[PDB]
């Protein structure tokens, strides 16, 4: 299983946000889709929400071609696991993107960075194309907390080929950053790509994830509980 930290597409930029849905995420998704970005989201199941309370929002960002990735079931240090462990951690995102969405994830990036050997034959035993990991941090989650004017200025010089780090959970993220930093990066002649087409492979989005079966309708089952 590959390790991806940079795009490779001349020209390209990478907007990532982690621990999302959250209860900013239409807005954000609204900012990314007016201006015809797309962003690479990797998704938890329970932390910061249950993914099932985020269903209908997990559905317009499917099929509005943002790429949907796994960030484990609840957010563990996933070099204290043990392979079964790690195993049942991603095998509940992928049943929830299963259930809501008809599909398994193919790619993901682990919680604070910190994967091991044992992480990448889960992976690939499980089915999946990369780990992704990231080359610039807005610093949103760092504290103290820059300002969001702070991270608006890091952002004026990230360079070409950036996998930037945001999370969805901070809402000058979404409501003061990203509005902020789209005009900048595109002005500027970068195009906003998920992570699958900056890296070359596919830019057709139904190659980052694999159907399994059609969507399902909520019922019981769709709870953290
Ligand atoms: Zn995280």
């Amino acid at each position: 299983v590959p390790v991806y930290d940079t795009c490779t597409v001349p020209g390209s930029f990478a907007l990532t946000f982690d621990d999302g849905p959250y209860g900013f995420s239409t807005r954000l998704d609204s900012t990314l889709n007016a201006a015809n970005a797309k962003g690479s989201f990797f998704i938890n199941g329970q932390n910061w929400g249950c993914i099932y309370d985020y269903a209908d929002v997990l559905l317009e960002r499917f099929n509005n071609g943002h790429f949907i990735a796994s960030h484990t079931w609840s957010h563990v240090h996933m070099n204290q696991g043990t392979y079964e462990q790690l195993s049942h951690q991603l095998e509940l995102v992928e049943q929830a993107m299963i259930r809501i969405l008809g599909v398994k994830p193919l790619y993901m990036r682990p919680p604070y960075g910190e994967y091991n050997d044992v992480v990448l034959q889960v992976l690939r035993d499980r089915g999946y194309k990369g780990l992704i990991m990231w080359n610039q941090d807005s610093g949103d989650t760092f504290t103290p907390t820059p300002s969001s004017a702070q991270i608006i200025d890091s952002y004026r010089s990230f360079p070409e080929k950036t996998i930037s780090l945001n999370h969805e959970i901070k809402d000058f993220t979404v409501d003061q950053v990203i509005p902020a930093v789209i005009p900048i990066l595109q002005q500027k002649g970068f195009s906003l790509q998920t992570v699958p087409e900056c890296l070359g492979l596919s830019s057709d989005p139904a190659d980052w994830y694999v159907r399994v079966q059609e969507p399902g309708t909520r019922d019981d089952s769709w709870t953290c509980e």
